[PDB]
């Protein structure tokens, strides 16, 4: 129960409007359960941490590294209830893009092994 709520990572990005493809800061929080949801400011407590803004699961995803429109761009492809979508994200060095990138996918790789199981 607790193990998987824990954060597994968290932290500021920039994530890329859908149509007004304007780069816009976003605190993202990755939990052992596949939940990886964004707030527009960094909750300060219980009830703004339960209130996300975005609201993504990570299992099965496929993580893209880009360098196009910038440089650390990373793309996640994952399932959104039954639709598949793409969500485009952006950090300051590829060291940062390579810790997100991998921090998913060990959260994607831990359900897989839990569904295995
Ligand atoms: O603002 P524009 O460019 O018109 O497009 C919006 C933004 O990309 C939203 O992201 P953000 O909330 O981070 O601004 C996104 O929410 P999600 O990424 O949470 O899905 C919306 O998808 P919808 O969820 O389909 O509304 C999408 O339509």
């Amino acid at each position: 129960s607790m193990s998987d709520v824990a954060i597994v990572k968290e932290g500021w990005l920039h994530k890329r409007g859908e149509y007004i493809k304007t780069w816009r800061p976003r605190y993202f929080l990755l939990k052992n359960d596949g939940t990886f949801i964004g707030y527009k400011e960094r909750p300060q407590d219980v009830d703004q941490r339960e209130a996300p803004l975005n609201n993504f699961s990570v299992a099965q995803c496929q993580l893209m590294k880009t360098e196009r429109p910038r440089p650390n761009t990373f793309i996640i492809r994952c399932l959104q209830w039954t639709t598949v979508i793409e969500r485009t994200f952006h950090v300051e060095t590829p060291e940062e893009r390579e810790e997100w990138t991998t921090a998913i996918q060990t959260v994607a790789d831990g359900l897989k092994k839990q569904e295995e199981e």
